[PDB]
């Protein structure tokens, strides 16, 4: 019992991104993301949730991609960042036939970078490379509540709420 998300990114340069990005719930495909950050398709294929709960988790994700590329924006204005370049973002909750695991996991062009953990809602280094890029994008990440506690809570308590709901 769980949902797993993933995201790719290709950034052809700081302001001009195009998604690819899918869920799975119970290892099965329930949702598709497609397209530019000027016109991004967010679909469940399933109709899991109802149109006026989905239209909120649509708003959510659609906000989500802003402030994603709005970090990438920002690393790229303050550190020497070169384009173009291919972010994964690999996250979602599994529960144990206790407590739930759950993750998120970034690699940038291939390449483990960063990932959250949760134990302490915390960003670490996964790379063994001392980097200002990645010195300066986990500064980011753990100087805001959005991107510790409030993604622990969404990890934690959405996700397995939507896996407890819907498997
Ligand atoms: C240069 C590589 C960037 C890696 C970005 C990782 C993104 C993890 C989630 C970010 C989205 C939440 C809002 C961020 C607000 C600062
Ligand atoms: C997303 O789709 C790719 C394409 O096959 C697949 O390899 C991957 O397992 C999928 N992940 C999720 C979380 O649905
Ligand atoms: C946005 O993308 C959808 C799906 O590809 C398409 O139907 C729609 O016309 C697009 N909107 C534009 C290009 O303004
Ligand atoms: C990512 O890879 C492309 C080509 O593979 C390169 O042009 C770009 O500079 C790379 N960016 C980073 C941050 O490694
Ligand atoms: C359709 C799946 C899109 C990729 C997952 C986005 C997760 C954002 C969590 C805040
Ligand atoms: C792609 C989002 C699925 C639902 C997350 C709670």
């Amino acid at each position: 019992q769980r949902l797993h998300m993933l995201q790719i990114s290709y950034f052809r340069d700081p302001y001009h991104v195009w998604y690819q990005g899918n869920a799975s719930l119970g290892g099965h495909l329930t949702h598709v993301l497609e397209g530019p950050d000027t016109n991004t398709t967010i679909i469940q294929l399933q109709p899991l949730q109802e149109p006026e709960s989905w239209a909120r988790t649509q708003s959510g994700l659609q906000s989500y991609l802003l402030q994603f590329h709005g970090l990438v924006r920002l690393v790229h204005q303050e550190r020497t960042l070169a384009f173009p370049l291919t972010i994964r973002c690999f996250l979602g909750c599994e529960l144990p036939p206790s407590r739930a695991h759950v993750f998120f996991e970034v690699a940038v062009n291939g390449s483990s970078f960063v990932s959250f953990r949760p134990e302490r809602a915390l960003w670490q280094a996964d790379t063994q490379v001392t980097s200002g890029v990645v010195t300066f994008t986990l500064q980011q990440l753990n100087a805001y509540n959005r991107t510790r506690y409030e993604l622990r809570e969404f990890l934690e308590d959405t996700c397995v709420q939507y896996v407890q709901k819907h498997i």
